[PDB]
């Protein structure tokens, strides 16, 4: 179970999530789960679902303790419900370990499970304080902590075209280029951080800094998109627009309602600009940045059907609870989730995106005199 080992333990499909593949009960029990930055159950398919391949079946676990309470988690557009219970639990391709943990059965659900993304539940791996029904119910990676000997720290590699690796008690240094900078985790709850500035092609966005952490800023590997709060997703949209004025998209693009497409092969990668996060540095008025291309960005969405273009979705949208570092934000970086130093760390990952003219990139220091606190 070394870091070699746990390289490449990562799939998915675009759009769709990173998942990874863990063993449920006694027998094993192979199921595909989501690897989740944004929340902290360890909630898994229980019941059949015309999209789930396979599902957690609690009666053909001998190991299976039920804690006689149930769980209901409703959403804006969908729904969970299940049943809490225990379990031994194990990553294959991760730590050498078995653990006993906290397991939400989902029996029903709504727009929850999607079809065709290869996964069954989802490893929610951020704080307690977020679990559900409350923080009493121990998250999956404090449990590894306690029962093992596993350092209070996991990385994450995630892979554009999807693949990628993640790393549990270490860095693997043979997945990054560079230098590691490291952004103070807020408060544990979410992995909240602190963004400081946004440049849209070397432009200032100009707004008071607390404006991109309206209400929070989180890093969420279950969240496709950089989500921006309405008064930055509005200045950073008009910045793109302005920058790739050569060419007209309808509104729908730029509010995730559709497709563009271009020929194949023709995509034209100069025209879009460059995004800038300055993220909150582990000394006072200095930061580091993570530079975005339009290959993060632009999300390509493969059908068969559209194949002779490449069509891809504006992969930025509006958020009304706060900025989402979402997965392609992530895609090309070695994100390291340093909970033992309450820290997250940011590097140029092996798949790092790039073309002949510019690439993905986290640079720093970069210092402020004239700062308030960018938090709300
Ligand atoms: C506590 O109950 C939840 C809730 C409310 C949301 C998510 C989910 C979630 C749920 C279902 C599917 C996805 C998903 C879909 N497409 C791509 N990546 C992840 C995410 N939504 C977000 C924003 C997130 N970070 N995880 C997971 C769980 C377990």
């Amino acid at each position: 179970g070394s870091f070699v080992e746990m390289v490449d333990n990562l799939r998915g499909k675009s759009g769709q999530g990173y998942y990874v593949e863990m063993t449920v009960g006694s027998p094993p029990q192979t199921l595909n789960i989501l690897v989740d930055t944004g929340s902290s159950n360890f909630a898994v398919g229980a019941a059949p679902h015309p999209f789930l391949h396979r599902y957690y079946q609690r009666q053909l676990s001998s190991t299976y303790r039920d804690l006689r309470k149930g769980v209901y988690v409703p959403y804006t557009q969908g729904k969970w419900e299940g049943e809490l219970g225990t379990d031994l639990v194990s990553i294959p391709h991760g730590p050498n370990v078995t653990v006993r943990a906290n397991i939400a059965a989902i029996t029903e659900s709504d727009k929850f499970f999607i079809n065709g993304s290869n996964w069954e539940g989802i490893l929610g791996l951020a704080y307690a304080e977020i679990a559900r029904p409350d923080d009493s119910l121990e998250p999956f990676f404090d449990s590894l902590v306690k029962q093992t000997h596993v350092p209070n720290l996991f990385s994450l590699q995630l892979c554009g075209a999807v693949g990628g690796s993640m790393i549990i008690g270490g860095i693997d240094h043979s997945l990054y280029t560079g230098s590691l900078w490291y952004t103070p985790i807020r408060r544990e709850w979410y992995y909240e951080v602190i963004i400081v500035r946004v440049e849209i092609n070397g432009q200032d966005l100009k707004m008071d800094c607390k404006e991109y952490n309206y209400d929070k800023s989180i890093v969420d590997s279950g969240t496709t998109n950089l989500r921006l709060p309405k008064k930055v997703f509005e200045a950073a949209v008009k910045s793109i627009k302005a920058a790739s004025s050569t060419e007209k998209f309808p509104d729908g693009f730029w509010l995730g309602e559709q497709l563009v497409c271009w020929q194949a092969g023709t995509t034209p990668w100069n025209i879009f600009p460059v995004i800038s996060l300055y993220l909150m540095g582990e000394v006072t008025n200095q930061s580091f940045r993570i530079t975005i291309l339009p290959q993060q960005y632009l999300r390509p969405v493969e059908d068969v059907a559209t194949s002779q273009d490449d069509c891809y979705k504006f992969a930025i949208s509006q958020s009304s609870t706060g900025t989402v570092m979402g997965a392609v934000i992530m895609e090309g970086f070695y994100v390291v989730f340093d909970r033992a130093r309450k820290r997250i760390g940011f590097a140029v990952s092996a798949c790092h995106v790039h073309d002949e003219f510019r690439t993905a990139a986290v640079e720093g220091p970069f210092v402020t005199l004239d700062m308030e606190d960018c938090g709300y």
